[PDB]
């Protein structure tokens, strides 16, 4: 049973990747797109853009391992250990041609350092809406002049003694609502029947470990990052981050310029977080429109 | 009915105070020194100090408002609401003399008021282990190299909808046993049997959302000792901190030299943030020490 509607002419799907399970839905012809989701959401959250991307390429949209229907890694939560199983998957379907990578949230995470040891299979990338894990992380504020920060959550969900599942555990489609509307410009997308699909999926027990681990290896991401960032992107990049409430702003190019030779970057006014939902269509065009450049269907 | 065990010749009781009846634990002969507790404790913190400072002191332990046995306030939760409650009571019992107050954690946040407004009233000072409510707090970390950061519960506890009493309900021992140890140096001082106790008191639902309300109004306090902090204090004052795991290390001096005149701190090796359980001889005997140079039984 599919945790979420697949669109018309894709198929939900299963590859074994060094001993584990990975779910996938994938659609379209040509050059491989590989879209990567992030904390709180599935491979589902890209399913407004898939079927306008599948009129030109490929497109493979994973889940995260240990989140929606993927088995959990069995090597482990960091960066550099989860990227190994996304760029294997990714060569799976693409291994004669580079292929171009889109990652939101955690996905940034989980991908950076396949991107960076890889730079030849990698032809256009797209980040958006999460800083890569490194020393910057560490001067966001625990609180602010108006209420509650960006990413105190950060410390919440790494913090041991399991304290978020266990405070959440019961709590999950409650915690995942005031999450995502506390990180949102435009809470409305976010419908009672949306906040259900994703709330069942990530109140999974071992989803719901599988999120938090994430944030329990981020500090070893970022010591992970601090070798890998040695050697700078190579591959035109572009960056897009929200500009409205619960949105990263410049942060995000501004990081990125310290990582990427050849990038560019569009704040989105009046959207937060969750740019795929929040602002579908403005950020659906700005990706089309950037992976369109180089060579597809 | 007691929720702690009072100190053989103490008294338990309770004072109205402008509609507000606050519990406290009294004993002893001399001046007036009043002990104010901070967050996830009660007067019962103070409880190996009272015996040994009643032995020249007076010495007054309130619960603050909606904590322990104390109602929740009838004004509000900002510091500077508080503290008429804990003004008002201390010159009940020391209405011609000034008296001495110690304070730890958002005990500070709900005395600093009265004493810059009522200096002549406190003859001595010692503050240990939080932030005066300023615009420092909002330079703290969300997330550190090391893991959850000291202070991005605020945000937590600030949280609109509810936030933390919904998923901390229930679970509040669980809860607390987390928060107290991740603050901690010397962990082995919170046995389960002490835990049970504290648990016990703040599991009071009043209880738990008063918890929360002192946060929530950490911003209007802030903006209040904006304005009180432009005339420093003149009496003398010790400030304690812990150096070791969880503790404010040197903050807590540091941001008491931009309040007061006359300051002598401490930064306690070994100990994190709660002072009079991790350390109680070196701690006891600083408090005891540095109120004995006034005149006392």
């Amino acid at each position: 049973a599919e945790e979420f509607p697949v669109p018309n002419g894709f198929e939900s799907a299963y590859r074994e990747v060094d001993g584990v399970k990975l779910h996938y839905v994938k659609g379209g012809q040509g050059p491989l797109v590989m879209l990567v989701h992030g904390f709180g959401q599935t491979w589902y959250e890209w399913h407004q853009l898939m079927p306008e991307l599948a009129k030109r390429f490929t497109v493979i949209a994973p889940d995260l391992p240990g989140l929606g229907q993927s088995e959990p890694p069995k090597t482990g939560y960091s960066g550099e250990q989860v990227a190994v199983y996304l760029h294997k998957l990714a060569r799976q379907f693409s291994p004669d041609r580079p292929f171009d990578l889109v990652a939101h949230s955690i996905g940034i995470w989980n991908t950076y350092p396949m991107v960076v040891k890889n730079q030849a299979d990698i032809a256009r990338l797209v980040y958006m809406e999460a800083p890569i894990p490194d020393a910057r992380i560490y001067r966001f504020p625990a609180f602010t002049a108006q209420g509650e920060s960006l990413v105190w959550h950060f410390s919440f969900f790494a913090a041991d003694d399991r304290l978020a599942e266990t405070l959440i555990a019961g709590k999950e489609r409650f915690f995942l609502e005031h999450f995502i509307k506390s990180h949102a410009s435009n809470t409305e997308v976010f419908s009672e029947r949306l906040l259900d699909l994703y709330a069942r999926s990530y109140a999974k027990p071992h989803s719901l470990n599988a999120s938090f681990e994430y944030y329990r290896a981020l500090n070893e991401s970022v010591r992970q990052n601090a070798e890998l960032a040695k050697t700078r992107l190579q591959m035109p990049t572009m960056t897009l981050a929200g500009g409205g409430h619960g949105g990263m702003g410049t942060f995000q190019l501004e990081q990125m310029k310290a990582y990427a030779e050849d990038v560019e970057g569009h704040v989105l006014p009046g959207c937060g977080h969750w740019l795929p939902e929040e602002c579908a269509a403005p950020m659906n065009r700005l990706v089309i429109d950037f992976l369109s450049r180089g060579r597809h269907h």
